[PDB]
């Protein structure tokens, strides 16, 4: 680790932990917004194109139904995901732009990524050539890189969280698992064919959990489907934890070796939890091409640019029912969300 490495991570350490001690609440209202349009829907919550009224900037605002939170055993959670992000700040996540609550709901109002999920682009080409896989690989490895470097861990890495800015560049979202954990944690959450091991089997685990994902995301792009697939989930878990996996033929013996010490069942032996961390995979075989700085400073030539036609644009992202937001006239669950 290059010194350089080292002060650069301790001033993003310095930083994160500022606004951690003091998160911001309650900077905008929403009366200061337009809906424009549903870009996605879940079962406490949506996210909505809306365009600031004022400014005329288009923002991606997720609102959710602080009941349902409840309901669904996701408060802290979603405690979690608001104070996170408002205080992280990395070339790959995405932007918290304002936050707030409301009777009925809680909102973050974030930037708005017109080019879509990566999950799209790739089921409409089926897979990604090596090169391509490896340009987005190299911005996950460095945002985990600084994540775990302010003891977060992320916990839904998937294809559907990664989005495609303007330059071609990823953008991640979705940091409603993401937690702030020194040593392990036991939460049950993910989507199955991106769980680690000692997820399934119900164990205190680490980041270790993030470098598994990551092994199974590089998989999905340079294959076009993931290593561990099948029809129910408990088909999926006994493939995961069987500590076999079977590669296609086009792949180089490179990313197979690669993914051989990613997707390691014995996370004591995985790839990013070793004693020289991170490094052993920034200096895999793999990764021989890449230029680590001229990824972060945004400087290498993004495999592909989205096509869109302006900040406004849809297109990318696909329909739903349009539905009310509605505020009831009472105040819902005030003292579970007393620090949002
Ligand atoms: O609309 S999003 O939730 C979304 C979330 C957070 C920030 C976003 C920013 N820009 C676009 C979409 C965004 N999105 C597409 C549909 C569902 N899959 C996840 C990504």
């Amino acid at each position: 680790e290059q010194e350089s490495v080292k002060e650069f991570l301790a001033k993003a350490k310095e930083e994160f932990l500022k606004k951690w001690e003091s998160p911001s609440q309650n900077t905008a209202q929403l009366d200061h917004f337009d809906r424009i349009k549903t870009l996605g829907t879940g079962s406490f919550g949506r996210v909505m194109l809306v365009k600031h009224k004022e400014t005329g900037n288009h923002y991606a605002m997720k609102i959710l139904d602080k009941q349902k939170v409840v309901k669904l055993k996701q408060i802290e959670h979603t405690l979690n995901e608001k104070r996170i992000l408002q205080a992280v700040n990395f070339p790959f996540l995405v932007k918290l732009e304002f936050s707030f609550k409301d009777n009925s709901n809680l909102y973050m109002v974030m930037e708005y990524v017109p080019g879509g999920e990566m999950f799209s682009h790739l089921r409409r080409i089926g897979r990604f050539s090596e090169p391509h896989a490896r340009f987005y690989a190299a911005q996950i490895v460095l945002t985990f890189e600084y994540l775990h470097s302010l003891d977060l861990i992320y916990r839904d890495l998937k294809p559907e969280n990664l989005l495609i800015d303007q330059q071609g560049y990823i953008q991640v979202t979705d940091f409603g698992f993401a937690k702030r954990v020194k040593g392990r944690t036991w939460t049950l959450c993910g989507t199955p064919e991106y769980l680690a091991p000692e997820i399934i089997l119900s164990k205190g685990y680490n980041k270790a959990v993030d470098w598994w994902a990551l092994g199974v995301l590089i998989y999905e792009m340079a294959a076009g489907y993931p290593p561990f697939f099948a029809d129910q989930p408990i088909q999926i878990y006994e493939k995961i934890v069987s500590g076999k996996v079977r590669f296609p033929s086009h792949f180089s013996s490179d990313l197979k070796d690669l993914l051989r010490n990613l997707l390691q069942v014995d996370l004591t032996k995985r790839f990013g939890n070793l004693k020289n961390g991170v490094n052993d995979i920034k200096n895999h075989k793999w990764f021989a091409t890449t230029d680590w700085i001229a990824i972060y400073q945004r400087k290498v030539e993004a495999p592909f640019i989205p096509k869109f036609k302006g900040p406004g644009d849809t297109s990318n992202f696909d329909d739903y029912e349009e539905e009310e937001i509605r505020v009831s006239i009472n105040e819902k669950c005030g003292k579970e969300f007393t620090e949002f």
